[PDB]
């Protein structure tokens, strides 16, 4: 089948143009002809469709060994509604042009539909990083950046890159070094030009449960609404849920934690060389220590191998969180997930969201459930506009406040009851208490997170309940994407 | 007699000027002779009156039909204190050099008043825009624009265009768009070149309705206020209080609105082709309805025809919110309301603020009143730098303090009075949990506005007993502004 | 076969470097071992081979029937060496990321054996021009200038485009003025950002004829070395030279033009849509008059039409000047001309070039020949950074010191010879009072041309020689060019 780099993007952003097509037309208040509308509605969604830029790059480096290389590398903006554009960097030997051109446009949807100020964009280096020194990989991304920033591919107010999968932090401190030093100048934003960075250079806390975070997030949004509940027959609420994770990285890992922490049992992990089970539940915690340790999660104690596959493991809800293609129509008939959460990019096919729209059961689209990562990357980018971390000059006065209302609330008791009844005192409770005093900058970014999780999940409720869509939240996200673009672009004030 | 945009403004300020100079000689700490010191009073007072630059242009549109044209438009700046100017612009045949220069000095002490960090400036097109299509309009904006940013007139840090009344957020589009293609490039700050714009494209929630609300919010801090009430022989408070409003526009609509929402009655609306009245009230919504389907107000149900002229009828306080001159030397005398509030642009001739302050009749000034749309546009171009919408990190982390307080109290008092009593709930009032669940950034910007006007209020009467004016606001409020703008320049380290 | 923006220019390029690698090795300062200098010198060939910048764009215009289009841009820019880039802009539905590439590649090559201190650049619009109203073109033009200018690609430090066949001078206005507009604004440069100009906006006089002069000069060059007249079997000189020339365009117009000047014969010329044949001649001046009214050259009297094919007629030398692939394998065996000189760009197989070779005919490559363009854009682009047009403030002087020679030696004949022998007046010829008269910028265009021509003539015939190479002088071009952009990225100090 088509990976999620593919046709499949394109063909998402169809179904979702022809179904908003006739709802723009007339919620139009130009006035035109009904053919002049259609014709206007149309001509800007074909306007929106393509990547307005895109760069092909081919630099070279020396290895250490003394040989010639010539590196080639591409980075494709899709923005013609709004500055700056926000996409990450894939190393990898089978990057291409219509791959970064379609995780470019798949980029500018997903910031959309969590109302994130930015424009997709995409960066891909066709190298192999296995087979590269740190020193060359250094080089590599150095001199990537120089030429990206020669370009105005690569600035704060134009594009700023974030980490993917290939690139780690590390890499981030290399493009905001190179930046700074030949074209950031001391210009007083340059700092904000890539996210993702340590803690010291800028990056902001939170980070790397920023995507997990998203996920709970997203799941606890669906999972406690009545009228989608009622559909998939389940009570609300995470009481009594069952989960399956398929994948132990960063997302799933973080992801069943905060499952767990909320009642919710994991009774099965999946993994790409085994698989773990057990019906009284599986500890994220143990389960972490053990693979940090042994390199893997098979053979973890109080767990038998799960027999079969993963997938369809009786469960009531499931989180694909890793590959691709792992739910296809061959697989689909025999799943026994009420509720699918796509953690990882594409990892249902077309054909399989057929199967299972017909069976009732809930996809969470990965487009706006995995979109805490940038959500996050988005707070990181404005902390270095601030230049200041969340919080630093509003939590002690904050503090200050919620003492004064208990004091206020005290006084007034007492003064009510008099000498009777003695002295009543109102202190914070413990929850209350370690919040109050382990305050930081984490806790905002995470408020903002569910935030804005929860926010575009109604968004995409009220999306879904417009054009009469059912359990297809896919096209509902990507419906209520394409309308806000649609909107944005519309109204930009560029000449028609 | 002499229009807004005449020596009125610069009558202001002379009279102003006089007043201030006797108290500055004696507060400054600098050591000369006292005719040293009086030199430099009146030395900078020269100084802040006139406009430091003035553009006067004539570009070429060549107009659908294929004739030629040649288009002149002015910008005055007033900023010998501040940087960046705010300003409207105007399309209109009757433009001149004198009008933008008399409106850009107004915009800085109305920008002095509400203690927004702007100078003040003021454009002009000498063009009929009803006689002239949409696409030739966008091309004289948009040139206008080019020519503008050209010679340093419309930059985020230089100057800020605003929406007047004859050019709506369709025109901000434009100069948004226009800026950013030419000389705003890649600049991360280049969205907040112009105010005004729409909400998909970074304008602010609460725009519309910014200019009645301060209305409002001025009528409110001046109500309750006993010394001033004791003067006029009325109880404090909307209490059984009756206003007329004079013109049903914009800022009518919504001065109206907000009044009858607080108790306040409104007994009569006035407007240009007629007048309605009814003792018993009128009630807003039915009125906007009304309007916006007639195309005017005239034949309202549930109130008959007004008879003679509105501005007389008898009234508590009264809104002249439309045109210029209705409150002349003529009129005065006949004028039955306690309290003139000033929505429009000089509506009281200089002449019958004479009578008003003889015959004991409050008169709020303009230059205050009607500041709330300056504040809101100020919260606009706030917001366009922080590139982020007000509470959008912040409501979420609040509403979990809030609960925090709330449990911290029922806990407190259930372990106070233990058993006995059962479970003491500490929930939000219905009041309290629709501003929960209902919390945007419209709340955000309405609070600073209210917040604005009420400390606006509070230094405009202490200008006033300071000086021992008595109920002549107009003259405190140039007074209030002229000092800010003189200690300004005075400390802004420039050559002396 | 290949066209000529095939993998032919990629075989040049391939076939050169193989070459030049052994001499290059050799002639190495640097302290290495011999394996690792010839590394290095494959390293180095292997980073010249490819464009290192290539943009794709996708811009809307709006038509003038009302419809809405999305138009496709490149613009491969070739510079490891070298800034600015120069190239031309095609409009053609057949532009692709491949053809612009290596029209790119081309270009490098092309400025580094004339000594023009230029990278490779060359853009493609893929529409039909023929299809879009010039207000239509105009749109499509500065929107694709925009876009160029904001990625850094259309700056007169950069990258200066030029025109091609499909733009004429119209467009250069359209670009260079939306330069200004938005990127250019006050830079004292931005005049230079295009060539191609029309003279009142900075152009330069005798741009028209660059083309058929370098031509001529390179034809001339040539045809005066005894060397390769020797083994060609001709004398040397255009004495009684005949030259067919195939196609009419202002390259077959020009070269013409400037033969019969200089004693040559025009045999025969060739046309698509016919061919005009006469062995007493055909006059330039006629021929160019009787085609700019009849709209073509059949029928034009003093020459019957030609019969058979026009390449294969018996001349001297012969001009290929239009279309491609001309001179194929098919065709070579019966070519009966010594010289082929190509006017056009590719009008020979690499198949054609060893018949050629085999039976001796000298083909002048186009590498070299058509270079007399890319040579006066080059002076039109320092004319515009010099401000002033070239002699204007040396006409005069020189005029003075011509006469100050003249009377220098009159008078010292006078004083010689006395009384005797009376006054002998020194003046100067008629041919040189013309040139004294009418000295202009266009004299010193056409000097600076000549120069530039016979130079790398030398260079070719030097390189030729050294490398053993025969008559082959597309591979003693191609060399030569591969050695000198070599030697400037070698040296460039960049790291390595």
């Amino acid at each position: 089948d088509d990976p999620n780099f593919f046709k499949m993007v394109e063909g998402f952003f169809d179904r979702g143009a022809s179904i908003v097509e006739d709802k723009l037309v007339e919620d139009l208040r130009t006035r035109e002809s009904e053919e002049q509308k259609r014709n206007r509605v149309r001509g800007i969604l074909r306007i929106i469709k393509p990547c307005n830029h895109v760069l092909s790059l081919s630099f070279p480096i020396r290895r250490d060994d003394g040989s010639w290389e010539v590196i080639e590398g591409y980075r494709a903006q899709h923005s013609q509604h709004r500055t700056p554009c926000k996409g990450g960097i894939r190393y990898s030997t089978d990057v291409s042009v219509d791959e970064v051109k379609a995780l470019a446009s798949l980029m500018t949807y997903k910031c959309a539909v969590v109302d994130v100020p930015f424009g997709g964009a995409k960066a891909g280096v066709k190298i192999n990083p296995k087979n590269y020194t740190d020193n060359e990989l250094e080089k590599i991304t150095r001199r990537f950046t120089m030429e990206l920033a020669k370009k105005g591919f690569i600035g704060p107010g134009i594009d700023v890159p974030a980490p993917d999968m290939s690139t780690g932090e590390r890499e981030m401190s290399w493009i905001a070094d190179t930046y700074a030093s030949t074209i950031g100048h001391y210009d007083i934003n340059a700092h904000a030009c890539v996210t993702g960075k340590p803690i010291s250079q800028g990056g902001i806390h939170g980070r790397i449960s920023a995507t997990g975070r998203g996920v709970f997030h997203g799941i606890e949004n669906f999972i406690n609404e009545a009228s989608y509940m009622s559909i998939l027959g389940m009570t609300p609420g995470f009481g009594d849920k069952t989960f399956v994770v398929q994948g132990f990285g960063n997302v799933g890992l973080h992801s069943m934690r905060y499952l767990h922490r909320f009642g919710a049992k994991c009774i099965a992990v999946g993994e790409s060389d085994g698989s773990i089970w057990n019906p009284d539940g599986i500890d994220p915690k143990e389960l972490e220590d053990f693979k940090l340790q042994h390199g893997s999660i098979l053979g973890f104690p109080k767990a038998k191998p799960y027999e079969g596959s993963i997938l369809e493991a009786d469960c009531d809800i499931l989180i694909p969180a890793a590959s691709e293609k792992q739910l296809t129509k061959s697989n689909a008939p025999r799943v026994k997930a009420k509720i699918i959460a796509e953690g990882a990019n594409g990892p249902t096919t077309p054909e399989a969201d057929k199967i299972f729209l017909e069976r009732n059961i809930m996809v969470i689209p990965d487009l706006y459930l995995n979109a805490g990562g940038v959500t996050v990357s988005y707070f990181e980018w404005l902390k270095n506009l601030n230049h200041v971390s969340y919080g630093r000059l509003t939590f002690k006065y904050e503090r200050d406040s919620n003492y004064h209302l208990l004091m206020s609330v005290q006084e007034s008791l007492e003064r009510k009851f008099g000498k009777h009844g003695g002295t009543i005192p109102i202190v914070p409770t413990a929850e209350f208490q370690d919040r109050i005093s382990g305050a930081s900058e984490k806790d905002i970014v995470h408020s903002g997170l569910a935030y804005t999780m929860e926010r575009s999940a109604r968004q995409i409720m009220r999306t879904a309940m417009k054009y009469n869509l059912g359990l297809d939240l896919r096209t509902a996200a990507y419906v209520n994407a394409i309308e806000k673009v649609f909107k944005v672009y519309n109204e930009a004030g560029v000449t028609f």
